C-alpha cells in the first residue's frame, strides 16, 4: 500500500534548482546531511533529560556512514529522534515553504548553494549527488515508514517492512553514476574531517568487504 503525494510548488522548484543548477561544489550535502543527524540527535536527547523512557527504543546516540558500491548507495544512519507519517509528508520535518523562499532571496542577494543549511532545507541538498533518495524513519510515537524521491513533482510514502531500527531516521542516497567518489572511504573521510569534525556524536565510517 503505497501514497503518492505531490510537492508544494515550492519544494518542486527548489529541487529543480539543486539538481540543475551548475554548481561543482556538491560534498556539501553529507555536512547537511549529518547536520540534520546531530540535530536530530540533539533532540531525543533533551526529551531523555525529564523523561528517560524516550531512549527505551535506543540508549545509543551515534551516526553511521554506510557506502555500498555495489547498491551505488550511501546510506546515513542516525538514532535521533526520527519522524512520523505526518512530519515525513509535512517537507521532512521542516519549514520547507518558507525557508525556500528565504534560501531563493539569499541567492539573488549574493549566496551560493552551499548556504541552503541556514535556511533549513539542507535535507534536499541530498539531490546534488543522488538520482533517488530513500528515507527510512522511525519515531517513538509512530511505526516505521519509507519516504522515497527521484524529484520530477511526486514523492511516495509507505509502512516499512525492512529490518526494524528501534528509534532514528536513515537516509540512502542512490548516487548519480557520476557521483561515485562519496563512495570513497578516502573521499568521505576528508569530507567529514572537512566540515564536520566539531559534530558532538560519534561518526563511523563503516568498510567494505
Ligand atoms: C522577513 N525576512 C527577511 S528580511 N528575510 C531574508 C531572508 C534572506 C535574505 F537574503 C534577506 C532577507 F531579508
Amino acid at each position: 500500500e503505497v501514497e503518492t503525494f505531490a510537492f508544494q510548488a515550492e519544494i518542486a522548484q527548489l529541487m529543480s534548482l539543486i539538481i540543475n543548477t551548475f554548481y561543482s561544489n556538491k560534498e556539501i550535502f553529507l555536512r547537511e546531511l549529518i547536520s540534520n543527524s546531530s540535530d536530530a540527535l540533539d533532540k531525543i536527547r533533551y526529551e531523555s533529560l525529564t523523561d528517560p523512557s524516550k531512549l527505551d527504543s535506543g540508549k545509543e546516540l551515534h551516526i553511521n556512514l554506510i557506502p555500498n558500491k555495489q547498491d551505488r548507495t550511501l546510506t546515513i544512519v542516525d538514532t535521533g529522534i526520527g519522524m512520523t507519517k505526518a512530519d515525513l509528508i509535512n517537507n521532512l520535518g521542516t519549514i520547507a515553504k518558507s525557508g525556500t523562499k528565504a534560501f531563493m532571496e539569499a541567492l539573488q542577494a549574493g549566496a551560493d548553494i552551499s548556504m541552503i543549511g541556514q535556511f533549513g532545507v539542507g535535507f534536499y541538498s541530498a539531490y546534488l549527488v543522488a538520482e533517488k533518495v530513500t528515507v527510512i524513519t522511525k519515531h517513538n510515537d509512530d511505526e516505521q515508514y519509507a519516504w522515497e524521491s527521484s524529484a520530477g513533482g511526486s514523492f511516495t510514502v509507505r509502512t516499512d517492512t525492512g529490518e526494524p531500527m528501534g528509534r532514528g531516521t536513515k537516509v540512502i542516497l542512490h548516487l548519480k553514476e557520476d557521483q561515485t567518489e562519496y563512495l570513497e572511504e578516502r573521499r568521505i573521510k576528508e569530507i567529514v574531517k572537512k566540515h564536520s569534525q566539531f559534530i558532538g556524536y560519534p561518526i563511523t565510517l563503516f568498510v567494505e568487504k
